[PDB]
């Protein structure tokens, strides 16, 4: 055995469409090229011992286990390889349902194609059922150790490749729009949309989030003070540096009890939270000091009450959550002692990040909060209460999330946006504290904590009791207001012979309309006027260059068949497609020795056409004229020859042809003819004294037609080309 060539395709592809993900390898069978595995004897029990999940694999049969029967009867180890990788990258969570083989040209090299959902992983998978298949017949068995350690690397392989949650809720939230999302590679940030209908976003930060916002936000005294001054309730305080002043302080608060905190400090350090007597406020205002950087502490009033987490996205409230605190109830007459495996039956809790409702953490903090708490681990709540086991309120810590959106006062609502917007920010999460959120905040003492900047939301996604929010399908919204989506006019252009002639002529036509075209073709890409790369591929990668340019509005791509090959299409689909002509002028290379298959090849950039699209295909080529069927979208016909019968057909039913009558190049539109020019003051075409010229300047018309540009534009760009 051993590893020839190892691709991996991203887009539609020869293989398949809509498919996108899969690999692609070549498989040197020197010695086994002509061996059944039924013919090598006790491999079937091996097989079926090392992985006995492959009972499983339903097979052409269609019947359990039929994959086991088909290797019963005797066959080409081509077909095990690639269950067995499936099976392999299966054990690993990892959902996939697509494999195909293949015989080369030569009798020793098999192609086999594997479908993948992350790269790395697919890539290590295929490579490791080969190595398990060469052991396996190497030896008759594969060890478990081997196999763990493999089934733990494709794990970790997964895990490295992974978002955020809330990363792939809104990618999820985008796909299921039918809008298109790439990743860029500076810092884990995802762009949805082409051209200069693109926005960006990293985790719930979009590109219209203000510096100026973000950072007021972070700074809680700076927010504080802002809010004050818009008269939004907030919490009482009062700066002091001396002892003897912290009396006179408390006076201003309104008495007991208060909360001391110090000026300059991150993530809460040496802040109180509740002390209702004078020495306690004594010991924590030393210790905040020694905490202090600047020997001054802040003492504000303590507000009592339930705490709420508010959403706002574009200034509307979306989710409004409730937290309770970390607790246990002992409505089954239990303490905590059955209560702890009472909890850890509920397949909701776990560790990591991810998971709303996480392990409780028996710590000596919580410890002795709870024997503080006022109760005891045998102590059987009074009349059925709630008793907590930590104050911090925290989901992350074991929290509890109730949906409170329904039930809102308007006004509490408005006074909420006021905030989000006076702050400065597209998506807020505010942090309330209210006897009630039903009524306003001014019967109440009602205030509002701390605004955060990017905040998530999976809190309102799994609130665990209550309504799920749709907060990916409101900041979806946000980011495209209408029924719109990020697309913009993309012409894809293939063929045998005139590629590069027709780009330069689309780009030249439309170039003349008011628009920015960005085309990339053999010779270099280009972005409207001036030239972008010289030393440019025709593959996916000028593609990506191209639709990433916030001022490219129409994409004009030449697609050879070597990207298609290597790498597949760089775009899912196209608003039109042009196939010039197929010819078997050179052969050989990869898989593609006859010329149905280099038409096969071809017909991706037909078939890969949007229902709204058009497929701009030549009549004269039976080829090419065959790829009718198999597209979704409309077929306009192009032919040098007026009197083409396929072509009077599809225009007496219907229409959009172009045609070379009597030294015109003519449009029909159904009953009607429209002349375009006399293919004498085409500079191209040299008075008419090149006929290849002139079928590349009818695709071009009929294409640019199709988009709906003025004819006098088209004639100007046509007059004007040179080559």
């Amino acid at each position: 055995m051993k590893i020839l060539k190892l691709q991996t395709l991203r887009g539609p592809n020869y293989w398949s469409i809509h498919r996108h993900k899969l690999v692609v390898m070549r498989l040197d069978l020197e010695d086994l090229y002509e061996k059944y595995t039924s013919d090598i004897p006790g491999f079937y029990k091996g097989l079926t011992e090392v992985l006995p999940s492959l009972v499983e694999h339903l097979c052409s049969p269609g019947v359990k286990g039929g994959f086991l029967t088909r290797v019963e009867k005797g066959t080409l180890i081509g077909h095990v390889i690639e269950h067995v990788a499936i099976e392999l990258q299966e054990l690993a969570g990892m959902p996939v349902g697509f494999g195909r083989t293949r015989e080369t040209s030569t009798t020793g090299v098999f192609q086999v194609v594997i479908e993948y959902e992350n790269e790395q992983a697919g890539r290590y998978a295929a490579r490791a059922a080969v190595r398990l298949c060469q052991s396996i017949v190497d030896t008759g068995t594969y060890p478990a150790t081997e196999l763990q350690q493999d089934l733990e690397d494709l794990k970790e392989l997964k895990n490295q490749a992974s978002l955020g949650p809330s990363t792939e809720a809104i990618v999820k939230e985008a796909e299921a729009r039918g809008i298109p999302w790439t990743q860029l590679g500076a810092r884990f940030m995802i762009q949805f949309g082409y051209g200069v209908n693109q926005k960006k976003i990293q985790a719930t930060l979009s590109n219209q989030t203000g510096i100026l916002g973000v950072e007021l936000a972070c700074d809680k005294e700076g927010t504080k003070r802002i809010l004050k001054d818009a008269g939004v309730p907030v919490p009482r305080g009062t700066v002091a540096r001396y002892f003897d002043e912290l009396q006179d302080a408390i006076e201003y608060v309104g008495g007991y009890p208060i909360v001391i905190k110090p000026l300059d400090g991150n993530h809460g350090r040496g802040i109180t939270i509740d002390v209702k007597n004078w020495q306690e406020a004594e010991e924590a205002y030393d210790l905040a000091r020694k905490a202090s950087k600047t020997k001054t502490v802040i003492v504000e009033r303590y507000y009592t009450g339930k705490d709420h987490r508010v959403l706002v996205v574009n200034g509307k409230v979306v989710a409004v959550a409730e937290r309770v605190p970390a607790h246990v109830v002992g409505n089954g007459k239990s303490t905590i002692a059955e209560l702890i495996e009472e909890t850890n039956r509920d397949p909701q809790r776990g560790d990591g990040h991810d998971n709303i409702l996480t392990r409780i953490t028996v710590d000596k903090s919580a410890l002795d909060i709870l024997g503080k708490q006022g109760y005891s681990i045998d102590s059987i709540p009074l009349k059925g209460k709630k008793c907590f086991l930590r104050a911090t309120a925290n989901l992350s810590t074991g929290g509890i999330a109730v949906d409170r959106t329904d039930e809102i006062h308007p006004e509490n609502v408005w006074l909420l946006s006021r905030v989000a917007k006076i702050i400065g920010l597209d998506i807020a999460g505010i942090d309330v504290v209210t006897e009630d959120i039903s009524q306003p905040l001014r019967e109440v003492e009602g205030v509002i904590v701390e605004v955060n900047a990017a905040p998530g939301f999976r809190m309102h996604v799994a609130p665990s009791r209550g309504l799920a929010r749709n907060v990916a399908g409101a900041v979806m919204d946000m980011l495209f207001p209408g029924s719109k989506n990020g697309r913009i006019p993309i012409l894809s252009v293939t063929g045998t012979n005139g590629k590069t002639t027709t780009t330069r002529l689309l780009a030249h036509i439309i170039k003349q309309t008011g628009k920015v075209v960005g085309y990339t073709t053999t010779d270099g890409t280009y972005i409207g006027e001036y030239l972008a790369e010289t030393g440019d591929n025709t593959g996916p990668q000028s593609a990506h260059l191209i639709l990433s340019d916030p001022t490219v509005e129409v994409a004009v791509l030449e697609t050879a068949r070597g990207g298609i090959l290597r790498s597949g299409l760089g775009f899912s689909s196209c608003e039109v497609g042009i196939v010039l002509n197929v010819t078997a002028d050179h052969l050989g290379i990869g898989d593609i020795d006859t010329i149905e298959q280099l038409a096969k090849l071809k017909s991706v950039v037909a078939e890969s056409v949007m229902p709204k699209g058009y497929a701009v295909l030549n009549a004269e080529d039976p080829l090419v004229a065959a790829m009718a069927d198999r597209v979704k979208g409309q077929v306009a016909y192009f032919s040098m020859d007026p009197n083409n019968e396929l072509l009077l057909r599809h225009t007496e039913a219907g229409g959009l042809a172009a045609i070379y009558e009597n030294g015109y190049i003519s449009i029909l539109k159904g009953d009607w003819t429209l002349r375009i020019e006399k293919a004498v003051n085409v500079p191209i075409t040299m008075a008419g004294k090149a006929p290849f010229m002139i079928a590349n300047a009818l695709a071009a018309c009929l294409a640019v037609f199709t988009q709906g540009v003025k004819i006098e534009h088209i004639r100007k760009g046509l007059s004007t080309f040179v080559a």
